[PDB]
């Protein structure tokens, strides 16, 4: 944990900040000591009083100024030192990641790299910024507090020390354990909700069958127990918190009793008692305040170690290094010999087993071979990207390794299969090729690559802003631009990989002509699938399983009848925010909240009750009578204090009982309500990219707590704080008339200052986030195409871009640090000086006999303690903004009425079904991509007992038809009828029950085989004999038989417990169980063997009679028995009719069938 390597001029910043923070922390206990001295001075008094009060107030103001100075110095120094450190770390980190060897990058993930390039830096910054400063401040407060206590009196010091902090630590540990238990209960809820997770994940078939009632019943069965557990946990947590508060109050009361008894004996001054007590208590509370900084710093240390791992990792090849020979005389010559190499990504497979190949200057060498023969890897290694596992490469008689890497990379050009261009102007991207680039050279290169026309025609001929990831220009345009950029380098070696991949005939010809016109300038190597480009290849070598076998000219290669000849022959072939409707929803539990409001009011009054009790107890030493009765009276007061705790304890409990239940209860209702809509939604909404599978479940889960908080805790905190403030104000006015106004004017000023400080911190954090995210996006664009960037050997350019982009946010952060320090120190000093001025004004009022000092102490303590209590208890409640957002989102989701009224009872329920389908002029475009129409007013007419099948190009409409059958997506325009009944008019439930489908990827519910099989129907029990019959019909009669416990075996996640074929058979049986009049199978043969597929098809055909059968698969023989076969070409019914008719009239069907011809 020593990741703070300074610059020998920023270390002093940290040291000064630490010292100033220590002084600041010692500050407040000094204020308490001065306060005690002032109180004792008055009691001695109980004019001279005015003079003494002014002297004490001037002491106070002096220490206030010192505190302001120390706070500003410490906070500013720490923040700016951390800014310096984090900026240096960002720069060095990007330097290293850029300099890291390419292999190390290929091994590592990129998403993690990019994510930690920003988030990790942000974390380490947030953990080393000032929280260390605040931790030093708290520790200094604690040390100074006990220092003062010991210097004043050991008796009370030890008494308070041995009692208060042990109880405080116990209460804190209890709260932490309660938080852990609450997290465990949330995990139990998640176990319960796994049911909804599974149901929604497979919601497709669930909706298809429409058996939603059972799922909802099971979910409620889970939710009842979840709610019981939550209510118990909340009750226990609230009880424990109340008990801890009561214990702390009792300990403070005991401290007061001991001190009062001692002073009545005459040990220490009455004011001294308060001084020592407050010193000890504030020291303990300060140690309590120090917790978050240590945890944040530990997390920052972990992230910093993660970053330093990459930062200090020396690479194999130092691209950003000047070392290495830099020959000037360049003659094209290379010679690889026994170059065995294995990609480090998968060390097992040795892609390069060794070979021999030598090329002289201006020699065209081509690689011929199948995929993986050793061409792509050979090209990649050509640029020394991966050091060979075994080989001796020499260029122009000189080993590659000895020469400097930078020049070696800069003296070679490579055109990739899909070369990219940085997100700038095309001229800019070309300029990236070399540091020095002239517009004349750019024009010459563009003309050479036949890119001048494409650049000139487009807007801003030489300024077009390439779309993000090259989304604007054409692929051929990108290839030509890359070719021109590479030619700009004018290297001594040229490489080309899969140039024809995307290139069209004209594009490929242009690229080949450009390459040929300049190949004479340096040795060139090309690997492509267009053997015609290899027809002119001066020299061709055939990569054979990592070994080059064929070698010779085109004529010699053809004559040899080898790999080259075989290849030649083969070639010859946003959410609308809602204001308060949440309360409208919560209103249903009206009587469960009023008691909570009363309890909150009781507690809010009790807090000023404690303030006034303390005031009276202190004032007990504000009379000259000095009777023993005072002792008793004091004792009496002490008793009330303890009673004050008890009244609070039960009070607090009520809140948990009053709110918690209504809270948890509310969630329960919400969880049932929201899910009610979640199940009743169209498939499209789930298909929405916003949230499909997990985001929705997580939304519901977090929303439970969010909405519970927003409804309950917001009202609780608001009412309690308002009651506390009002009670304090009323008490002050009753016991005050002049200082009351002073406090009511000052303290809210401090409150506004603190709120403004928090808001400024949040806003500045967000602004810095965005400003840095600019350069972060720049860096992401850099790393994403890391291969090309490293190939261009221009990492220095991207690093300069990064530094330039970060420079401005750096100074922005420094200024923001000054501002944050100013606000923090100003708030501290303003609070304390307001306290001092209130003390002075009260002294003036008392000296003139305006109000008894007991009244002054009462009013001041009431106001300050009310403010502090509201400021501390306002922290407990959950973040109201996130809850607001979640509640609005839920109110949005819940009211989204689906287009197909699944819940609504409207529709028609014909008694008898015939099994006729007729769609005509029905055109539909998937709302996921409304621009692209997949249904174009097609036609289809199937009569009773007509077995139909559909075929065509993959993804050419063979799929969406089935979904159109189940009304999961209605048509944009046209007519659809089932047995002459408007599919829209007919009831969704009736039609869904009547029909049935067989998915290409069958889904089995995570339950017993018998349970899932019976699930095929709803509200209808199928006899176990029916289960056995279905299993036999699916060939799983024996599989059903075994099925440990007969029909019990619980399927795994995604049906892993059973085989794929067994799963398909089980799904077929489940579909058949319901006995639908129409059965639609879509890719039912997606995974089947001879026996299982044959059995399924034969059973379907034999049971086809009396029902409609639709098949969407690739089995031509299966369609042979099909009554009718239809071909869908690009969403149009092209070939339709009998198999014999289709074969007689040659066409798409003829070619499709003959593709399997011998």
């Amino acid at each position: 944990s020593m990741f703070r390597y300074s610059n020998w001029l920023d270390k002093l910043y940290m040291v000064v900040g630490t010292l100033a923070a220590i002084i600041h922390g010692a500050g407040l206990p000094l204020m308490m000591l001065v306060f005690g001295e002032m109180t004792d001075i008055f009691a001695n008094a109980g004019m001279n009083l005015e003079e003494d009060m002014t002297r004490y107030a001037y002491y106070y103001s002096g220490i206030g100024a010192g505190v302001l100075v120390a706070a500003y110095i410490q906070v500013s120094f720490w923040c700016l030192a951390a800014g310096r450190q984090i900026h240096k770390i960002r720069k060095q980190f990007f330097h290293a990641i850029m300099r890291q060897e390419i292999g190390w990058f290929d091994v590592h993930d990129v998403g993690e790299l990019n994510t930690r390039l920003t988030d990790d830096v942000s974390k380490i910054n947030e953990g080393i910024g000032d929280k260390i400063g605040m931790f030093f401040q708290s520790m200094a407060t604690f040390f100074t507090g006990f220092i003062v206590g010991f210097t004043r009196g050991w008796k009370l010091t030890l008494v308070i020390l041995a009692i208060s902090p042990v109880l405080g630590l116990s209460a804190a540990v209890w709260a932490k354990i309660l938080s852990s238990f609450t997290d465990k209960e949330l995990l139990a809820y998640a176990k319960a909700g796994a049911v909804a997770e599974e149901v929604l994940a497979a919601i497709r078939t669930v909706i298809a069958f429409g058996g939603q009632k059972k799922e909802l019943e099971r979910y409620n069965k889970n939710l009842e127990e979840a709610k019981r557990i939550g209510i118990k946990k909340a009750i226990t947590a609230n009880i424990s918190i109340g008990a801890a508060f009561l214990l702390i109050y009792a300990s403070y009361a005991l401290a007061f009793w001991y001190g009062t008894t001692l002073v009545l004996s005459g040990e220490y001054s009455i004011g001294q008692v308060l001084t020592v007590f407050f010193s000890v208590l504030i020291g303990a509370f300060s140690v309590g305040q120090a917790s978050p900084s240590i945890e944040a710093f530990a997390n920052a240390r972990g992230a910093a170690y993660e970053i330093f791992k990459i930062i200090d990792n020396k690479p194999s090849i130092d691209s950003y290094s000047k070392s290495g020979h830099k020959p000037d005389n360049i003659k094209g010559n290379l010679e690889f010999r026994n170059v065995h190499f294995s990609y480090p990504s998968r060390k097992e497979v040795k892609i390069l087993k060794g070979l021999n190949l030598k090329v002289q200057s201006g020699q065209t060498v081509a690689l011929v071979g199948n995929s993986g023969c050793g061409k792509s890897t050979t090209v990649q290694l050509m640029q020394r990207l991966y050091d060979p596992t075994e080989g001796m490469v020499s260029v122009d008689g000189q080993d590659i390794r000895t020469i400097n890497v930078r020049f070696l990379r800069e003296i070679i050009g490579v055109v990739s299969q899909e070369p990219v261009l940085f997100a700038t102007t095309i001229a800019e991207n070309i300029r990236y090729g070399r540091e020095n680039v002239t517009m004349d050279e750019i024009e010459k290169a563009v003309k050479e690559a036949n890119a001048y026309d494409f650049i000139m025609k487009l807007p801003h001929k030489f300024d077009t802003l390439v779309g993000e990831r090259g989304a604007q220009l054409s692929g051929g345009q990108k290839q030509r631009i890359a070719i021109a950029r590479a030619l700009v380098r004018n290297p001594k070696i040229l490489l080309l990989d899969e140039a024809t991949s995307a290139l069209d005939t004209e594009s490929e010809a242009v690229v080949q002509v450009a390459l040929d016109k300049a190949r004479k300038g340096r040795t060139t190597i090309v690997i492509a699938h267009r053997l015609s480009t290899v027809r002119n290849a001066d020299v061709i070598a055939g990569f054979d399983d990592g070994v080059i076998v064929e070698k010779g000219n085109h004529d010699e290669l053809m004559k040899e009848k080898g790999i080259y000849f075989k290849l030649v022959t083969m070639q010859t072939a946003i959410p609308p925010v809602s204001f308060w409707r949440i309360m409208k929803l919560n209103l249903t539990e009206w009587p469960y909240f009023v008691v909570g409001v009363f309890c909150a009011i009781i507690n809010g009054g009790l807090q000023p009750a404690f303030a006034i009790i303390f005031s009276k107890i202190i004032g007990v030493f504000t009379r000259i009578d000095d009777p023993e009765t005072k002792r008793q009276n004091s004792n009496l007061f002490s008793l009330l204090f303890l009673a004050l705790g008890i009244i609070s304890f039960i009070t607090f409990f009520l809140q948990g009982f009053t709110f918690g239940k209504a809270g948890e209860i509310l969630t329960k209702r919400l969880r049932y309500m929201v899910f009610r809509s979640m199940l009743r939604q169209d498939v499209s909404w789930f298909d929405d990219p916003k949230n499909t599978t997990g985001a929705l479940t997580t939304r519901l889960a977090n929303d439970a707590a969010q909405v519970k908080g927003a409804i309950g805790s917001r009202l609780a905190v608001i009412t309690q704080n308002i009651a506390n403030l009002g009670t304090g104000i009323i008490i002050s006015f009753i016991y005050g008339w002049q200082l009351t106004l002073l406090l009511l004017a000052i303290v809210p000023i401090i409150a506004i200052a603190g709120v403004v400080e928090m808001k400024m911190l949040s806003g500045q954090a967000l602004k810095d986030k965005k400003e840095l995210e600019g350069s972060g996006k720049i860096a992401t664009e850099a790393i994403e195409n890391f291969r090309t960037v490293v190939s261009l050997t221009q990492e220095q350019k991207f690093e300069h871009m990064y530094a330039q982009s970060l420079q401005v946010p750096y100074r922005n952060s420094l200024r923001k640090a000054h501002i944050f320090g100013i606000t923090f120190s100003f708030t501290q000093a303003m609070m304390y000086f307001s306290y001092a001025g209130c003390f002075r004004f009260g002294a003036y009022l008392v000296a003139h006999k305006l109000m008894s000092f007991e009244d002054v102490l009462l009013v001041f303590s009431a106001v300050v303690f009310g403010a502090m209590a509201v400021g501390q208890v306002s922290s407990f409640a959950p973040d109201y903004a996130k809850a607001k957002i979640s509640a609005a989102h839920i109110i949005m989701i819940i009211e989204k009425t689906p287009l197909i009224d699944s819940y609504s009872t409207e529709g028609l329920m014909p008694n008898t079904l015939e099994g006729n389908v007729t769609f005509g002029e029905v055109v539909f475009n998937y709302p996921t991509r409304p621009d692209i129409p997949v249904l174009q007013g097609l036609s289809l007419e199937v009569k009773k007992g007509q077995t139909l099948a559909l075929v065509g190009s993959s993804g050419c409409g063979k799929s969406t038809v089935v979904q159109l059958l189940e009304r999961f997506y209605d048509p944009l325009a046209g007519k659809v009828l089932l047995d002459g009944k408007e599919i829209k008019r007919l009831n969704v439930q009736w039609l869904r029950a009547h029909l049935g489908i067989v998915s290409q990827e069958p889904i089995l519910f995570d339950c017993s085989i018998a349970e899932n099989i019976a699930y095929g129907d709803n509200s209808r029990v199928v006899s176990q004999e029916e289960i056995v019959r279905a299993a036999k019909e699916a060939n799983i009669h024996a599989f059903i038989e075994s099925l440990p416990n007969k029909y019990s075996t619980k399927v795994g996640d995604k049906g892993t417990q059973l085989s794929g074929g067994q799963k398909q058979r089980i799904a077929i049986a489940r579909a058949l169980v319901r006995q639908p009049h129409i059965l639609l199978l879509d890719e039912a043969t997606s995974a089947l063997d001879t026996e299982s597929e044959k059995v399924v098809q034969e059973a379907l055909d034999k049971a086809r009679e009396g029902r409609t059968c639709i098949v969407i698969a690739h089995r031509l023989s299966t369609i042979q028995n099909a009554d009718l076969i239809v071909v869908f070409q690009n969403g149009r019914v092209k070939e339709h009719g009998t198999h014999q008719q289709l074969l007689a009239q040659k066409g798409i069907y003829f070619s499709m069938v003959s593709v399997q011809a011998g």
